RNA sequence: GUAUGCUGGAGCAGCCCCCGAUUUGUGGGGUGAUUACAGC
């Protein structure tokens, strides 16, 4: 249980995962910070406060020496403990609680309610398993963490709790595919848009599976993007950067980062066209992307373009002639031109009904949902309630504050802090009062909403007119906020659509069906049909609809997959064979009997297996000698990958129990000053031949480094050793 | 394609509802604003 418990083979598990985390520093040494950073990227909100910050930007060197010395204590039998040591002081000891305490609020906060605790990654001034766990997992893929964590957890009793602390723990694991020397990224677009077709609908998903993965997310639009760039150099959309409670969004339509992230903003993006005398910006939703896409894909790309690049031509136009002007473009303009203009306003009796009916509408929902909706949810909904009763509104700080509580399920603590407002004067005793009788979020969640509906249900008065937002002094000029809008211009959804399918009285779905069937691929998607319709409920219920868009959707993505297969060089586009439920590339090695891959649509996560090609044709000759030609991926998994796992546990568990007999046999001693005996010194002292330490050497450094760099013959030699050595293992290695 | 505080503009965009519909509609109505916005 405890990291002084693992001696001698017991330290395999660390063993591998630390070779690992140098074999991936020795790819990238900024590993460290990178991961800490990956998630901050994406978040408005700070994850890290300012000194931590500063602290991350200093501890690589600190970090990367940290990292090299678990290695050195899981890699021997015998090392000084003193690395297992970090003080309250610690840099690293800082950072990783921060970062832990993080990952913690990111997992609680998305589920429903606080079922668990989480583990100390610290005891003392020594670091726990956890804390092991925890430090690795920022130099290692997700697959890498996942075997130590199953190896070294006692949580696997508890499912639930076993995958909430695996979540918490693995929160900063660089993604599977994070290495590859591949150079054209149309080669690692074609791999994610297959990976991601090959992902089952969630809705799908639930229905037929309910309790290929799962898909989580919808990729479309970050697709779309490299796409249109890749088709048309005029176009260029816009990249996000934090400029750093909270940092500052900030767009740019600069190129030079690759990796850097486009802007998406709840379905939009800012495109920018370089056509005739400049460029000229947009802001375009997801239904005008889609539809550029299906023009782009059947050669009409360049006259779409022309049509948006001229979008603010014809705005300009109307804006000198909203009064008179055909009604038909009152579309293309903005409600405070038309209302300027005395086209379609509303009296305040009726913008009163409208809001009140919507605001009543949202804390109804609210009030049915308590039990579904998350703690970050139910937290914000409590929140906003005290900081709509405080004379001063919160700060920051009291915010964040509150919110930790009620997210980590300190109600007593939440409390406290009501408390300290009404001693404030800041909330008068009956808000203080009316959660004395609570004791869970979800009872707070409830009082708050029948509080709000009770102000909500009063015959309207000027308070309730200025609760839901109708009291505020607008003192900008119209033509500010003409100018404004001329810099800011967003195109009117179906606009596209309009412009090339007038009188088409066939849906976007059907569209870019006839533009499949006729285009000249003849391709579909690889999944079932029946994920993308549930034949039991009717065309128009439940996810139907949304199954039905992303059946579409996933059509033109196969067909931009297409186009980036279609545009790498023939070299690479020749060797793979790709069908519509199966892509096949050729293996190396296995010379005689030569050999391919066939992964089917439930494999194409795992493409990634084809970045070591090397490693791959190895496992291949060496686990598989007398298969030819073509090899399933789940035969290559189970025959292969696991055989090379199971062989590799046996092969470091042997060479550390080897150190331990000859250690204590021959009685050896470290260095004055050194921390632990070099494996070259321990076989300086055995009863080897020179052929045979050349061998073990080789054999355990391509163990420890989770590769194949050796003969069959010298694993006899290391084998032959180890049986010299009393430690015998059921190696099952060479194979038949 | 997470609204983790407050002020003010912006709902052409995004999203939702109603109506229509082998489905994502330049039909109708909303959206106490999500922000290529300006401030505390
Ligand atoms: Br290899
Ligand atoms: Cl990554
Ligand atoms: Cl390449
Ligand atoms: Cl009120
Ligand atoms: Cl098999
Ligand atoms: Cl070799
Ligand atoms: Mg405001
Ligand atoms: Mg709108
Ligand atoms: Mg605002």
């Amino acid at each position: 249980l405890s990291i002084d418990e693992y001696q001698g083979a017991r330290k395999w598990c660390f063993t591998i995962a630390f070779n690992k985390a140098l074999v991936n520093r020795d790819k990238n040494d900024g590993l460290f910070v990178e991961s800490l950073l990956r998630h901050e990227k994406y978040s408005k909100h700070d994850w890290y406060d300012e000194d931590t910050r500063a602290l991350i930007k200093c501890s690589t060197q600190a970090a990367n020496a940290k990292a090299e010395a678990l290695a050195n204590y899981f890699s021997a039998y015998r090392h000084s403990p003193g690395c297992l040591t970090f003080t309250a002081e610690d840099e690293l000891r800082t950072i990783m609680e921060r970062a832990y305490e993080r990952a913690i609020f990111e997992c609680r906060r998305r589920e429903t309610e606080v079922i668990i605790e989480f583990p100390s990654l610290f005891e003392g001034d020594r670091i726990t398993t956890a804390g092991v766990v925890f430090f690795v997992s920022f130099f290692v893929e997700r697959r890498v963490l996942d075997r130590l964590y199953g190896a070294v957890s006692g949580l696997k009793k508890n499912e639930g709790q076993y995958k909430l602390t695996r979540k918490a723990l693995s929160m900063y694991c660089l993604k599977d595919s994070r290495f590859t020397k591949a150079w054209d990224k149309r080669v690692l677009l074609f791999r994610d848009i297959l990976a991601q077709l090959g992902r089952i609908p969630a809705e799908a998903y639930e229905y037929y599976h309910g309790e290929n993965p799962k898909r989580h997310k919808d990729k479309f639009i970050e697709f779309a993007l490299h796409y249109l760039e890749a088709q048309h150099s005029e176009i260029c959309f816009g990249r996000r950067h934090i400029v750093r409670t909270k940092g500052k969004v900030v767009v740019d339509f600069s190129k030079k980062d690759e990796d850097q992230s486009y802007y998406i903003s709840k379905n939009n993006v800012i495109v920018r066209i370089d056509k005739n005398a400049g460029p000229r910006s947009y802001r375009m939703g997801l239904n005008e992307l889609k539809y550029l896409v299906l023009l782009s894909l059947q050669g009409k790309g360049d006259d779409a373009i022309a049509k948006l690049y001229r979008y603010r031509q014809h705005v300009e136009n109307i804006l000198d002639v909203v009064k008179v002007t055909d009604k038909d473009n009152h579309v293309f303009l903005p409600r405070f031109v038309l209302e300027q203009h005395g086209i379609g306003r509303k009296a305040f009796k009726q913008r009163i009904d409208g809001r009140v009916k919507h605001v009543r509408g949202v804390w109804e929902k609210k009030k049915a949902a308590t039990n579904e909706m998350t703690l970050h949810e139910k937290a914000r909904d409590i929140l906003q309630y005290v900081n709509e009763n405080c004379t001063r509104s919160f700060n920051p700080g009291e915010y964040n504050r509150l919110l930790v509580c009620l997210v980590g399920k300190d109600v007593e603590n939440f409390q406290a802090g009501l408390k300290r407002l009404q001693l404030a004067e800041r909330i008068d005793g009956r808000v203080y009062s009316i959660f004395a009788q609570t004791s869970t979020i979800n009872e707070m969640h409830q009082v708050v909403c029948d509080q709000i509906l009770n102000r909500l249900c009063r015959i309207g008065d000027q308070k309730l007119y200025d609760y839901v937002g109708l009291g505020k002094k607008d003192e900008i000029d119209y033509k500010q906020k003409v100018a404004w809008f001329k810099e800011h211009i967003s195109i009117r959804r179906g606009f596209l659509r309009k412009k090339f399918w007038y009188d088409s009285k066939k849906g976007f779905a059907k569209l870019v069906e006839e533009h499949l069937e006729s285009g000249g691929g003849q391709r579909d998607v690889g999944l079932d049909k029946k994920y993308y319709h549930i034949d039991a409920i009717g065309r128009f219920e439940g996810a139907n609809p949304a199954l039905y868009e992303t059946l579409a959707r996933d059509r033109l993505c196969l067909m931009m997959a297409q186009y980036f297969l279609g545009s790498v060089r023939k070299e690479l586009g020749n060797k793979i064979v790709w069908s519509n439920d199966s892509i096949e590339l050729p293996v190396e090695g296995s010379v005689g009997n030569e050999k391919s891959i066939v992964f089917s649509v439930s494999d194409y996560g795992k493409l990634y297996v084809l970045d070591d090609a090397e490693f791959l044709g190895r496992i291949c000759e060496y686990f598989m000698p007398h298969e030819k030609g073509k090899i399933r991926y789940h035969t290559v998994y189970e025959k292969g990958f696991r055989a090379y796992n199971d062989l590799q546990k046996k092969c470091v568990e042997a060479v550390l129990a080897f150190e331990e007999k000859v250690v204590k046999a021959k009685k050896m001693s470290e260095k004055e000053g050194a921390h632990y005996i070099d494996f070259r010194e321990i076989l300086a002292q055995t009863m080897c031949k020179e052929a045979e330490k050349t061998a073990v050497n080789k054999v355990a450094r391509a163990f420890f480094a989770h590769h194949l760099k050796f003969v069959i013959d010298e694993f006899g030699l290391f084998s032959d050793v180890m049986k010299k050595y009393g430690i015998e293992k059921e190696w099952k290695f060479p194979v038949k």
